[PDB]
């Protein structure tokens, strides 16, 4: 029978089971080498076990076509056209960066049928003012991902095709598979919609805004590069500096973080020569006057955590993250609101860093550790390496931690992510699920909100369901930042102007946040 081996895949490659294309920056499927069969980890299971072996409209899944484009560079159609590499596969569009042949396994953008908005058609000049004329009945534009409640709207690729003949035959091959997708009349698994909240109109602080959090419906923080932490109350439409305007006058605020039932604010304040935490109570969002509290000795830290679902309820702990250790700060009643409770080593630079069911969780380059807080100095490895199937981490030189989740519904559970895989494993440490999450694209920002992981590239937002280790939605976007630490709060560029953007969980029956109306 086969010898699979986890994989490297270094070029767009279909399964040869399914005939997806095996998406990913590293171990992105099983290959054999005896016979030379390339396939998902998930697909294995299904393939014959004889070794040598003699767009699916329901599911979803095949690679339907495999083709080459021209698509206009970073910036516009005035600067030029290059060739890229277009697969169909799964009913998206994956573009790819090709130099006439080499095609790295990496996707530059992805757009998927399965967005409400996704059309396909041909321009007219209008549309394409920078176009040569010539080239205009060679063109097609495929439009995905709308921005509701905007004040153009819709995230649009330009693709020229070879001929006006080949373009006809993408426009209309795209189409029949969009209507086979619709008629396909498959569940409809998109996490969130895109709403616009602020533009730079009626928040012309957006270009500062570093960071924010919700106090509430009808209230967020959001801190400035200069000028410190600011309570917004949207329906009021009011301004208020946290603690009053003499705490905010060039204060720097990097990340802000809310505890509500401690009634604290937890921020990294400074430019980077005096980085360091700074707290204050949440009565200061009514604008009164109120010195933040100096978390003393946290200079030079990178890294801040609170503690979520404490046990029982209890005030708890936040972290603070240093070159090589961790200082453990205890909340408490006390004027200072808090006190050093335990300096921790750190074997290495602390990449990430969280408190959850009272327990630490630092991840590093290829591993994560956790000291439970509870009970006391006990350190456990997440990844046992008695587990054969894990000791590759050990043998990774470019894998980084982002964050852990402890997934929803397998409450025994642990989802790793590094910048590289999303990897499953439970309390013991040793693999819980064989296939590992990929990801389509290098990615730029990772941000978790229950039960979705959310992974920002330069043109997409991508969505995972933690629980069903599943990419489930492609949001198309211009340069998405998050702004909250749980993501659903970020900026993006729309029309070239920065915009304040909420993802809205499809499955709430209201708004994270009251959303403005924009007429
Ligand atoms: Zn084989
Ligand atoms: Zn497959």
């Amino acid at each position: 029978g086969h010898n699979f081996e986890r994989m490297k895949i270094k070029t767009p490659t279909k399964c040869g089971h399914c005939t997806s294309i095996l998406i990913g920056l590293d171990r992105q499927g099983l290959f054999c080498q005896s016979c030379q069969y390339a396939c998902h980890v998930s697909c294995a299971e299904r393939v014959s076990q004889s070794c040598p072996v003699p767009i699916d409209p329901t599911r979803g899944v095949g690679t339907a076509y495999e083709g080459l484009v021209k698509t206009p560079r970073a910036g516009g159609v005035r600067k030029g056209w290059q060739t890229a590499y277009v697969v169909v596969c799964d009913f998206k569009l994956y573009l790819y960066d090709c130099t006439v042949q080499d095609v790295k396994n990496e996707i530059r953008l992805v757009l998927d049928m399965r967005d409400p908005d996704f059309t396909v058609c041909g321009v007219s000049e209008a549309d394409v003012i920078h176009a040569q004329k010539g080239d205009i009945p060679k063109i097609f534009r495929v439009t995905t991902t709308q921005i509701l409640n905007s004040s153009s709207s819709k995230f649009y690729t330009l693709f020229m095709a070879e001929t006006e003949e080949e373009k006809r035959k993408w426009v209309v091959a795209l189409s029949e598979l969009k209507t086979l997708l619709r008629r396909s009349k498959l569940a409809d698994r998109k996490a969130f919609l895109v709403k616009e909240v602020f533009d730079v109109t009626t928040l012309p602080s957006i270009r500062v805004a570093q960071c924010c959090a919700i106090i509430d419906r009808s209230k967020i923080v959001i801190g400035f590069s200069d000028h410190g932490l600011y309570c917004i109350e949207i329906s009021r439409q009011l301004l208020i500096p946290v603690g009053g305007e003499k705490e905010n006058k060039q204060r720097c605020v990097e990340t802000v973080e809310y505890d509500e039932a401690e009634q604290l604010l937890m921020m990294i304040v400074g430019p980077a020569k005096d980085r360091h935490v700074r707290i204050v109570p949440s009565a200061a969002l009514d604008g009164r006057d109120l010195k933040w509290i100096k978390v003393n000795d946290t200079k030079g830290c990178h890294l801040l955590a609170v503690g979520t679902n404490n046990p029982g309820g209890r005030a708890g702990f936040f972290a603070v993250a240093f070159k090589k250790s961790v200082t453990i700060f205890q909340i408490d009643r006390s004027e200072k609101r808090h006190k050093k409770w335990k300096d921790l080593a750190m074997p290495g630079t602390p990449q990430s860093i969280a408190i959850f069911n009272g327990r630490l969780y630092v991840g590093f380059s290829h591993s994560f550790r956790s000291w439970s807080l509870v009970g006391v100095l006990q350190h456990i490895s997440l990844v046992n390496m008695e587990d054969t199937s894990l000791q590759f981490l050990n043998q990774q030189t470019s894998y980084e931690a982002k964050l852990i989740v402890n997934v929803p519904g397998s409450p025994d559970e642990y989802l790793l992510v590094f910048n590289m895989i999303g990897l499953y494993v439970n309390e013991m440490g040793r693999r819980s699920r064989l296939p590992e999450v990929m990801f389509p694209t290098q990615a730029k920002y990772f941000a978790y909100h229950e039960p979705y992981l959310c992974v920002f590239s330069e043109n997409e937002v991508d969505i995972f369901n933690v629980t069903l280790a599943e990419w489930v939605q492609t949001i198309n976007l211009r340069s998405a930042k998050p702004l909250s630490g749980d993501g659903i709060l970020s900026t993006c560029l729309c029309n070239d102007s920065p915009i304040f953007v909420l993802l809205q969980n499809v499955l709430q029956d209201q708004d994270s946040i009251e959303v403005p109306v924009n007429l």
